[PDB]
């Protein structure tokens, strides 16, 4: 007693929008640093009947029965997880149930510090994530600043984490967790120095490596597992998995942490796990361990260097004047345009990127930068030589943005009337669609 | 630069376990009251590329661009949602972003009461959910008893919500939220009398209808929307959607609530929505609005009535001696066997059900009942006449459970040893597999 008609027939209206999304993705130069494209196998797992099953609890420790095949799936996933991040089942454990990065962080921070607990994170306007304790002058914007008591550190004038400021605050404010690992940070992290600062205050060291996860697994960037108590990562960004998250925990440094983390996830915060997610992670984490994935991650960094370089050759400024990872933050000051304006211009030419603060920005009000990243385009086949064109396109978009602003004024609503039907943007869009359209597409 | 070979070739090891999960599901009599089977269209949406997309914020209020198609998807889902539950765009709003039931409840409760706010829910051992404020002597098990301050009401001696006890407690405790709508409750709910209790204290009325959602939509059971400030529901149980949830909020009774709830979800708790979930939810909600779905939901209740009646005819007791809904709680005291044992016996014969408390239990390690439900089997095509067989199988399992206990003792470790290789269970299993295996299967 059900309807087994294909999606096309049963719900034409939805299928049509979906058919469109797919075309927008196919015909876009996607530079959203946090985005990627899943392969067909990952998507088969996501659409698998394994999500019919309720599986509250942990393997061999379920509330319901008939969970043996589910238990294998979850245990496979924990195993492939620890292997990928080059850690022994004996020193580290992982929880693979968190539905997403924000959930994982909240769950893991609660596990460590409880309600009214003290945490330190990087400010959002400086490149920290919302769940690193974000609050405003007027509001406790993230639960992490409300259920916890948080203090936020900043970057210096050159766009680097000010470790000396981290220390001043940590001794003065006395957190039980210090979070490092960022949403928008173009450079590698000195985890050793974080590990040393925590020790003077007795704090835990939390590394959120969602943006650089593949670099960590592939031994291309600094290893946080060498120093940290907890490591979290989403599975969907550079890692190229489904939308999900991982919590890693150092048993050796902390006996009692395993049950603390597993209990935080369920039953404090979550109910039934989404087993299709757990399955999709398994599928991808296997791909991750292969030398082919190491190729890809290397290719990611090469494109990112070639891109930063090409932009500089076009006299465009970058925060920290470079990148060690997959992401670049462009500084727009020398052109007197905002990131929102350029975001608007890139939107019109099928170039996806986002506005972003620079140190010299007082508030999150008027971002002076844009964040671009190379994982999505690398997946689609772009090589170092293709970074020229992309840089060429962003330079052209910046120039058009500067022209439109002189014509239509400083206010965004005013600025925005220039875009529709602009001969230059339509020519540029066409160049983009034409190049993007024919790129390999999972 | 990716690997696009089918799941079978790419990760055969996973494909096997998954193929096994599928066979186990097809060959099981599934009586888990919270379980169902999604159609193929819902699973095409779960594995659609729409989840490649970052979409933080709300439609026409996104942080990133390129989100016009996503916006069309999310607005369609809010629209199909409000109508399915027969409420006006103008009086009710809905948030469709919560990743799961537990997240939805925690988010919605946060929105209404804040950190350290007072809430009232049904005890777990009585039939409330974990997120309704559950705690233990010595341990705050759910975040809902830690981030909030909670008190837990119980059912009376006959298995009914003791409304008088609710009032005595509420007036003493002075909560800002009283939650009704339960995990294991075989009877309908008097929302009007709950509305009246809240009014005497000025608390909000929270209705979690995850288990009965279709009944409410189809105008078969009482309407919580008539009386409630907030209604949550999962989309995966009787509603037959993906693993997701909805928060409903009454704007007409509460100006301001719409921002309070939307902001609770993001950016307080969540980051990027899972657009594949949202797409899948939209797809199912369309189906929910057809009269074919009203028929299915009627069939659920008919089956549940027939099953209760058949069990009664076999001299098995039911908490409240019947059901108004999709689920039955069997009281096993007259056979002196625990739910744990029967669950074990049912596991051995491919009959999925779970242990459950009865009023006369006080502790939760001793449960004297089992919960069964009819949505899954109804989906698979079983009609009233089939409920006899299902009752006959359950009676036979109870019988074998009594016999194995007299042979092996009252301790579960010992009891279990009687199960493997038992001539009667293997006989019963085959009858189950042969009937189950051949039933319609989405
Ligand atoms: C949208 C989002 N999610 N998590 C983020 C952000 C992100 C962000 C940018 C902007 C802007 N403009 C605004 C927000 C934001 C999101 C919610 C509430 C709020 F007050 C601000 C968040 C964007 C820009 C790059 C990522 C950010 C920053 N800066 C960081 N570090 O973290
Ligand atoms: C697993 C789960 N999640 N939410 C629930 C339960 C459920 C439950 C049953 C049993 C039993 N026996 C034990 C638990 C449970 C789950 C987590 C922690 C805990 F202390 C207890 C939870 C289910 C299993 C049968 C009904 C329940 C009840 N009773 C209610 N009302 O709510
Ligand atoms: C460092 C970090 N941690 C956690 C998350 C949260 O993941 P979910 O959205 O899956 O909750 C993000 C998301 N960052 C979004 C972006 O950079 O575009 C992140 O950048
Ligand atoms: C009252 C109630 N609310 C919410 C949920 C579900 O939350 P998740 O989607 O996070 O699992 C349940 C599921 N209860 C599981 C069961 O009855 O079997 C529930 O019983
Ligand atoms: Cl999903």
């Amino acid at each position: 007693m059900f309807n087994n008609e294909p999606l096309e027939q049963i719900d034409k209206e939805l299928h049509d929008i979906l058919a469109d999304e797919e075309k927008r993705q196919r015909e876009t130069i996607n530079l959203i640093a946090s985005e990627n494209l899943t392969n067909g196998a990952v998507r088969e797992c996501l659409g698998n009947r394994v999500s019919n099953k309720y599986s509250e609890g942990y393997p061999k420790k379920r509330y319901y029965g008939g969970n043996d095949f589910i238990d294998k799936i979850e245990e496979l996933c924990q195993k492939r997880a620890l292997e990928a991040f080059n850690v022994s089942d004996e020193e580290w454990g992982v929880n693979v149930q968190p539905l997403s990065g924000s959930a994982a962080n909240v769950q893991a921070l609660y596990a460590l510090v409880g309600v009214k607990g003290k945490i330190m994170g990087m400010h959002l306007c400086s490149g920290g994530h919302l769940t690193h304790g974000f609050f405003d002058e007027k509001k406790k914007v993230s639960i992490t600043s409300d259920m916890f008591e948080s203090k936020l550190y900043k970057c210096n004038s050159q766009g680097y984490v000010d470790l000396d400021a981290v220390r001043e605050m940590a001794l003065s404010f006395k957190p039980k967790v210090i979070i490092c690992g960022y949403t928008s940070y173009p450079r590698d992290i000195d985890y050793q120095q974080f590990r040393q600062i925590c020790d003077e205050v007795n704090a835990y060291l939390f590394a959120d490596i969602s943006h650089i996860s593949s670099f960590v697994a592939c031994n291309i960037l600094n290893n946080p597992f060498l120093h940290a108590d907890v490591v979290t990562t989403t599975t969907h960004k550079i890692l190229r998995g489904p939308r999900s998250a991982l919590i890693f925990f150092n048993k050796k440094r902390n006996p009692g942490i395993e049950q603390k983390i597993n209990s935080a996830v369920f039953p404090s915060f979550q109910g039934g796990p989404h087993n299709n997610k757990i399955a999709a992670v398994a599928c991808q984490l296997k791909e991750v361990h292969s030398p082919a994935f190491k190729e890809y991650t290397q290719q990611v960094l090469l494109n990112s260097k070639a891109l930063a370089k090409a932009l500089i050759s076009k006299q465009i400024d970058l925060v920290t004047n470079g990148t060690d990872n997959h992401l670049i933050v462009v500084d727009l000051r020398k052109f007197s345009i905002t990131g929102s304006k350029l975001q608007e211009t890139c939107n019109a030419i099928n170039v996806s990127l986002n506005k972003n603060t620079i140190p010299s920005d007082v508030d999150c009000v008027s971002p002076s930068g844009v964040r671009i990243g190379t994982p999505a385009m690398t997946t689609r086949g772009a090589k170092e030589k293709d970074m020229e064109f992309i840089a060429d396109v962003l330079a052209r978009a910046i120039k058009i943005t500067v022209d439109l602003q002189e014509q239509y004024g400083k206010k965004l609503v005013d600025f925005k009337k220039g875009l529709p039907g602009n001969a230059q943007l339509q020519q540029l869009k066409q160049e983009v669609v034409t190049w993007a359209g024919a790129l390999p597409f999972p």
